[PDB]
């Protein structure tokens, strides 16, 4: 898990008050994250191209050139004349270094390596016509973004000629903006580039995590004198889509529950066909350890209401379009909504907003902060999931969970983990990283299918 941050101003400043550190320091240990970057994606004779802007971040590109002097063939355009002083102050070092730098004009930018480091995280609605990072990056193997790729905001928008890098080095810790489902497109892999001192001490207190593989915790059992009733009771609920249903169950058995059973509401499933392996029931267990309901569901059942003081839950797609999933908001249950789903659950809410909520989608922080006992599960690009105060953004999935049914088996998971007593906000957390990490174990990012999905799952390494 990484601290995140909407800006990082506070850190910086506090960097230079609370640390000690000077602007210097700071400056020239970004430079030496670029550095590292380079001699990891290119060989000791390349020829790297760096695009300085007139602020801090063209500093961080002007203090690499220098750096590299030497052990690279360096040409450094100079976008924007120099500002800042210690923009002013890198540019004279650079020269003084052995640096060739030139001034750009639209009137062989082919390079080994390209590096933007042209505006950071001050850019201001828009990009000029001569910063057409595609066109200027069009004959460049690698492209390295410093900080964040010119031409993202705070609120994670994108300009349409934003750059678009391989890898995006956040300078001190990870900011918001970098994160948006939008950007995923430009910001390429997203690694921390550290200022002279450890993270920890770096950062300060938030309420924005992104995920790591390693915060990942497997249902694996440790104990043995365990029992099939120690792993939980799931029940799913089979809408008029019974497919959906039936893959969540199958998902749930897969991942752990130590028993599945199903119930068929607006379908026509017995001890009919219905999969070997699955439990099937007339009517809902007064002993269980937690539902799923939504997938593939048409209208809210009668005796909902009963059943949210029988067990946790995870509530799904069909739900979030009836007024009847207000009752759940006070409950413990996690909602594993889409953004249309969402749009509408915010209305019954009191609420309504366009799908101009894209442009806000995380701070999803009110909205838990509004609904205290829920997990909300925003799904998108990148994934948002909201407990009271924090969030936590998956960023790992592929493209390849586009395909319907997908979302089945990722309420199978959230399903099982809550039947293994995990609590609402691990189970929504760790079903989300399984789900995705899995879904990178396919050759094709074309060929993902459920029930596939569900094997690479049984045994995500």
């Amino acid at each position: 898990s990484l601290s995140v941050y909407e800006k990082v101003n506070a850190l910086d400043k506090r960097a230079i008050e609370e640390l000690f550190l000077s602007e210097d320091i700071l400056m020239e240990n970004a430079a030496m994250a670029l550095e590292r970057a380079v001699l990891q994606n290119a060989s000791l004779g390349a020829k790297v191209i760096i695009l300085c802007g007139s602020g801090d971040n063209g500093g961080d590109g002007y203090a690499l050139a220098r750096r590299l002097v030497g052990r690279f063939r360096v040409l450094v355009f100079e976008m924007k004349l120099t500002k800042s002083p210690m923009c002013q102050l890198q540019k004279e070092r650079a020269k003084k270094a052995g640096v060739v730098i030139k001034t750009y004009e639209e009137n062989n930018l082919e390079c080994d390596v390209l590096i933007d480091c042209v505006i950071g995280s001050h850019f201001k609605g828009k990009l000029e016509p001569f910063l057409n990072f595609e066109s200027l990056s069009q004959k460049a193997r690698f492209k390295i973004a410093c900080d964040i790729p010119s031409g993202i905001d705070s609120k994670g928008r994108v300009d349409k000629r934003a750059f678009k890098a391989d890898l995006t080095i956040s300078m001190g810790a990870i900011k918001s903006c970098l994160l948006s489902d939008r950007a995923k497109d430009y910001v390429g892999e997203l690694k921390v580039g550290h200022l002279g001192v450890f993270n920890p001490i770096y950062e300060i207190p938030t309420d924005t995590f992104l995920l790591e593989k390693s915060d990942l915790k497997l249902p694996l059992r440790d104990k043995k004198n365990a029992h099939k009733g120690d792993y939980g009771h799931a029940h799913v609920l089979l809408g008029k889509h019974s497919g959906a249903g039936l893959l969540s169950a199958l998902s749930a058995l897969s991942f752990g529950s130590g028993v599945v059973s199903v119930q068929a509401l607006e379908c026509e499933i017995t001890s009919n066909n219905k999969p070997l392996e699955l439990v099937f029931c007339e009517n809902f267990p007064n002993l269980l350890s937690a539902f799923a309901l939504g997938m593939g569901l048409e209208n809210i059942p009668k005796d909902f209401n009963r059943w949210l003081e029988l067990a946790p839950c995870v509530l799904d797609a069909g739900v979030f379009y009836h007024k009847e999933i207000l009752q759940a908001l006070e409950k413990e249950a996690v909602l594993t909504p889409h953004p249309k789903e969402f749009l509408s659950l915010l209305n019954l809410v009191g609420i309504n907003i366009s799908m101009l909520e894209l442009l806000d989608n995380k701070l999803a922080r009110d909205f838990s902060q509004k609904y205290p006992k829920v997990v909300l599960l925003l799904k998108g690009a990148n994934t948002l999931i909201a407990h009271q105060g924090q969030v936590f953004i998956n960023i790992l999935g592929s493209v390849a969970l586009a395909k319907a049914g997908s979302g089945d088996v990722l309420a199978g998971l959230i399903l099982s983990l809550l039947s293994q007593n995990y609590t609402p906000l691990d189970a929504a957390i760790n079903a989300s990283l399984a789900h995705a990490l899995a879904s990178l174990e396919f050759k094709n990012n074309y060929a993902l299918t459920p029930l596939d999905l569900i094997e690479k799952i049984k045994q995500l390494e």
